[PDB]
């Protein structure tokens, strides 16, 4: 079907572009493979591809293209994604929502440190292998944010509302770490929750300014455990240079508590 692999079934569907599940013929290793069909957006994203190696991140085996279309071959995930085990207006258990956190950071602290910045992290971008480890998936809007040892800020508006940071709302520029950073905060929300806490977060969305004014007897926070709220506290500060950075979120109490077999 492609060079030896064979494509079987579909995985899902993206915007631009199906992804199939594909067997070699002679190996028998299952992949996944991302068919697309703006041609310059994919060769930086093969690029960023080609620097994964974690075990939280999606690994990228490599491409193929035949015609105008180009075929990113990868490592399966083959438990689904997140967004399917957080059960609406419940979330899931504490335990389980902090393993996943937990392999959430050490994904994002490997991107940040080989300076890649996610900027769409969010449930449907966090697959899970066949034994519940979580992959940070989906480079179609990573970029570089540091190069040589020198940061270069931001200006791009992109992501998905509810999941975006306030600065990038209001700055004309804005530092890359605290946004993956405040993402990963809608996330752990989700978990907890079963919903997300706004819209958007600008001072027009009342949930926003809800949140600011530490109305947290309202959902989603009311349905939160002090403990996990705490850290939610520290992680969706409008004021990016006064957010907490991850290494401070792996000493919060929380994160450290201990909670699963
Ligand atoms: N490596 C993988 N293993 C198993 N399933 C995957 C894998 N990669 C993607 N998928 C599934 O295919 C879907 C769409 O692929 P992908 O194109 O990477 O995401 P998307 O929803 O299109 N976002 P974008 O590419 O930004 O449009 C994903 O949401 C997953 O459910």
């Amino acid at each position: 079907f492609v060079e030896d692999w064979d494509l079987v079934q579909t995985l899902g569907e993206g915007a631009y572009g199906e992804v199939q599940l594909a067997v070699n013929r002679v190996t028998e290793e299952a992949v996944a493979v991302k068919i697309v069909d703006c041609p310059e957006n994919i060769k930086k994203e093969i690029c960023i591809l080609k620097m994964l190696n974690h075990e939280n991140v999606i690994k990228f085996y490599g491409h193929r293209r035949e015609g105008n279309i180009q075929y990113l071959f990868m490592e399966l995930a083959s438990g689904g994604s997140l967004f399917d085990r957080i059960e609406p207006d419940i979330g899931m258990p504490e335990p389980d929502a902090q393993r996943f956190f937990h392999q959430l950071m050490a994904g994002v602290v490997y991107l940040h440190g080989i300076g890649i910045t996610h900027r769409d992290i969010k449930p449907h971008n966090l697959l899970l292998d066949e034994r519940d480890n979580l992959k940070i998936a989906d480079y179609s809007l990573a970029t570089v944010f540091r190069y040589n040892n020198r940061e270069r800020l931001l200006n791009k508006m992109c992501g998905t509302l509810p999941y975006v940071a306030p600065e990038l709302l209001k700055r004309r520029e804005f530092h890359a770490e605290p946004v993956d950073v405040w993402s990963c905060g809608i996330v752990l929300t989700a978990m907890l929750a079963g919903e997300l806490p706004w819209d958007q977060p600008s001072d027009s969305c009342q949930e926003y300014s809800d949140w600011k004014e530490k109305k947290t007897y309202l959902n989603p926070w009311k349905k939160i455990d002090s403990a996990p709220l705490a850290l939610l506290h520290k992680i969706l500060v409008e004021n990016p240079s006064a957010r907490i950075t991850i290494p401070d979120i792996k000493k919060d109490r929380w994160y450290n508590k201990p909670l699963k077999k």
